């Protein structure tokens, strides 16, 4: 299942065995809350029950006023992470919102949700959206509160009506609160925006495959984090916002994680040493004949052995980029490195073990809870599997290794940094490539 | 109104037509909650109403204890973003807090807010601050709860008093909760800290121009995000915190966004290619005879065509920096570039279109929802306006273009990367300048 | 106490006098909520009191279902910050969770918390954990609600029971809500997860020194921010999560902050100027014979003169690294610099003053509130202490200086950038070292 290879020659390790789930699409549903047009009334009733009702009705009216004032606002430019392109993530969402502002378009929805709280409506721009009514405050305030306020004055008050209205009104107040401190766009989508039972019901009614229905349902928390809640409009007794859900159009393709660490010579004199680091670390997933590379592997969520990623955070590379692992000098692909005198010690915890880059006088060991040091690392880049090992210590820093099971393969090889004459080594390329470095080396070697 | 130019020669695009709103100042108001000095009482009453009261009174007492324990704490060092200076953002706030700790100074405020809940008080350090009393728990617990607890024992309990106290006490509990997980400083300022109606009332009573009053009021959500809430003190039946609001001392000056993307030769052999990227991307705003440059354009909030920015996230540059757009080789300003073999494909969505840097074998197209591919990009850097275009596809990644209307201008020109001999091109300067590169080029050209 | 030195020769300043508190360990406690196995009942009672009860009981049942669906999920790869290693921070926590899944292991805990709500239990993996029962919903729903629902139908309803159950059930609902939008791991640990009074009680019962008990208690907010809350399991009427607290195994060692800024020549022609910046800025703490260096000083929390840091965000360096401050050319340590033509003006606010790097035509001054400009900076890198100074202005940006008291020392010296011939200066090393630069200089000087 999940296995791992360490390449001694380049101080890198690849964890493989993973399966992809890459977001490639967006499903945009419209969540609605039916509001009520209430004008406050001349009501002379001291009784504290009525007073509490009116205090809650003010909360309601202020939440609406706040959301309206907010909807004047309607709703960028961001180791190889700078290489990423730039795009807006809520774009299909904002697209749907702009349609909802068209005259007559809100009326279309409330008519669909007149006899049911869940329906599929066709918008004038021709997208079919699932529409939910999740909270009907309209008829509640009208057929529960409104008569008490008006008919025969405030005399007929009931404490269970006070408590019930607090409960009903609360979701509106928390919806508003979230939107107010996020300028109208929310992520992850909270359970206020969409409850667990609602989200699941949404997924079951989507135009997605029976396969995808199962996948999204068994990972709702990941779905929430990759979803957006976009405040859209308040119009004609209706509050509406778009919940924008991830479609995973790439599933169960092979994924592997590349871990890299600095590779340095370990000469007696520590200021005559040269270093080299593979710069292409992160997640890789086979995808439509090419490879999707995610430079900031912190953007992918890993569940078991499935990797949930957003394709907006990837570069698309030739599949030949994998040859950098097995042969960094290959002719098919120019493998990326930096040459920056990073002779500082560190560890990188991998899926099934740990890479240790130990230099200078740093203490670098791997331990077991009950048995003490079982491996001492020497100067250089090395590796230990998580089998029998609990912690890794480099200097004053303690790392815990993952204890998930899997096979590790130590691929012995000569550290490639040894192939270079320190006197002509391009000693500071922040972002270079193997052949690029070889080029400059010869260029200065010609000066003889 | 909003227009855009693409410069083919340098693979960059400038969106202009924007108007500035740059924070240059801070208004520091003092928000107060009047507390009560209650000692719990020997009260033998089982009745569940009283029990619920005492459970809420414990919540109150614990919120106070927590805030006091917190106020022992009272309240850094952070594409050209590293060039930014370092300063504390809550400094004028902390300044006001330190004054509130002076003996007699808290008493000055509570006296001002004795007959009203909104007043302007002059502090001993000579700053005039607007002061609000937003919650008077003191006289509530004293003249609603305290007698019930003591006088004639617990016999006189009332359920509407239970529910009302939960409501009153809640804001205190949420104020506390926020402060407790943020070490006393909050941003964005929540509606617990300052309600929508309060914030607006604050803005109307400030010593700012009638112009600025309108601007801040019509963008309260942006104001919230650029505001700070600083827990200050609990002293003499008073809880006080400072809400620190942005003053926009630069308004309606021209702003433009610079978008850049990698510019590479597209020779048959893909490992003999050289690249070049303008590194000066981000927001630019005319400001006091110079230009305020914001390197991380993700720090500015754009509302319609107004750009809200904080001047602490800007560098101050000569106005001549704009000449980099129209003539990157000009003598007046040394235009910044990097030369790092970024021959990986990507897109940058702009305000009115899209830049596409297409290299290697990557599929790069622009599509329309209903009509399919309408433009196919060739190897190189190119551009397409958002007119008639819905999406842009580079490799496995899909971008949506903005659909706001505006004029786009394609400025044809020779890609400047073509002017360089690949044999002497300084092939890895992470942060260089045009003339810097020309210098090194000649330096190695002299070796002949 | 807190003092500071500015080194004119290298445009850097060191603030010292600080005392360390470095996290080196983790204490993992198990927080438990006792749940109840309730099957809903055939109850024909319209009365609104009962209706509200059943609505709250549904909230309870849905919170449990949600947490269970979440626990299918169970629970990386991240100026010198890239040099940091990579490790999982919740590892000892996840370790404890995996043990709690073992059969019989949950039963061990609930038996310990059968007669008390706080006990120390020994897990089968041999770790002694403090275990809390913080909410006993089991016997509440059973001996308060369950009979009302069943026995003699719904006739016996009581409003104080409605309100009380809302209160009891609320913590569960907020625990769930937090976990649901964070995939099961929370930080900072909220007061829902662990109340202020609970956290403190935990600290008092830990196997830590009387010294450490005092330290953690007087800084609970820092403890919260450096803690993790890990959703673990729902099994046998028990909900359990791990709260993972920082152990500070390094305390009261000397800490100092290094501030650096760009150092450039200021020749008449501004495009013939060379620059140099020390790249080793951030926090430094003596630690076990070496120095713990934190490259992103934004990761350390400073309280008074104590510095709270996590050792996972540090590199371990020789103590000789301090010699870079007093003599950047020393033979013992190769001091790190960049040489990147950063001739853009800026300020860095320090602990007791301000560094100003002023270049070009930028206006750079230091002011006092009431007295105006008291210092004007010239082209170059300079410094001013916070004594008598309120603000610093560089270009269009205004900085506030800290007003804490302490001694500042201006160490005069020749700017080292003056020692270099601009014609052979390696004008763009993003991450180099003094001797590295000297090397390349001679290498190109040999070509004569």
């Amino acid at each position: 299942n999940i296995t791992e290879e360490f390449y001694q020659s380049t101080c890198s390790a690849v964890s493989k065995g993973y399966l992809s789930a890459l977001r490639t699409g967006w499903y945009t549903s419209v969540i609605t809350i039916e509001l009520s047009n209430i004008k406050e009334n001349k009501c002379n009733g001291t009784d504290a029950k009525v007073k509490l009702i009116k205090q809650e009705l003010d909360k309601y009216k202020n939440a609406v006023t706040e959301l309206q004032l907010l909807m004047q606002s309607t709703p960028n430019r961001a180791f190889l992470g700078f290489l990423l392109g730039v795009g807006s993530a809520i774009a299909s969402g904002v697209a749907v919102c702009k349609v909802l502002h068209l005259e007559g378009e809100v009326n279309k929805i409330k008519s669909a949700l007149l006899s049911t709280n869940k329906a599929v409506v066709s918008l004038s721009n021709g997208v079919s959206v699932l529409t939910f009514k999740v909270l009907d405050l309209k008829n509640y305030i009208d057929k529960q509160l409104l008569p008490i306020l008006n008919k025969q004055s405030c005399s007929i008050s009931n404490i269970e009506t006070v408590i019930e209205f607090q409960q009903k009104n609360n979701r509106l107040l928390e919806i508003t609160r979230e939107f107010s401190v996020n300028a109208g766009v929310t992520t992850p989508v909270s359970t206020y925006m969409l409850t667990n039972s609602e989200l699941l019901s949404l997924i079951n009614d989507m135009p997605i495959t029976n396969d995808q229905k199962k996948l999204m349902s068994n990972n709702v928390q990941i779905v929430r984090q990759q979803s957006y809640s976009i405040m859209c409009i308040i119009k004609e007794e209706v509050l509406a916002y778009v919940v924008q859900l991830p479609l995973y159009g790439v599933i169960d393709t092979p994924c592997w994680k590349l871990h890299t660490s600095p590779l340095c010579t370990t000469n007696t004199k520590e200021g005559s040493n040269i270093c080299l680091t593979r710069t292409d670390r992160g997640w890789y997933c086979d995808n439509a004949g090419s490879v999707s590379f995610f430079p900031q592997a912190e953007t992918c969520k890993v569940q078991s052995n499935r990797v949930f990623c957003d394709t907006m955070n990837s570069l698309t590379l030739p599949s030949e980029v994998n040859l950098c692992n097995v042969d960094i000098f290959n002719p098919k692909y120019d493998c990326k490195i930096m040459t920056s005198k990073t002779d500082v010690s560190s560890s990188v915890i991998t899926s099934l073990g740990a890479i240790v880059s130990c230099y200078g006088k740093t203490k670098c060991t791997a331990s077991n809870k009950n048995r003490g040091i079982i491996k001492t690392f020497s100067n250089g880049c090395d590796y230990v599997s998580n089998k029998g090992v609990d912690t890794v210590s480099v200097g004053n820093t303690l790392y815990y290794v993952n204890k998930q099971e899997g096979k590790s393969l130590y691929v012995k090889g000569e550290p490639i940094i040894n192939f270079y004459d320190p006197l002509v080594f391009p000693s500071d390329e922040f972002y270079a490539s193997i052949s690029q470095v070889n080029e400059k080396i010869n260029q200065s070697l010609a000066f003889i």
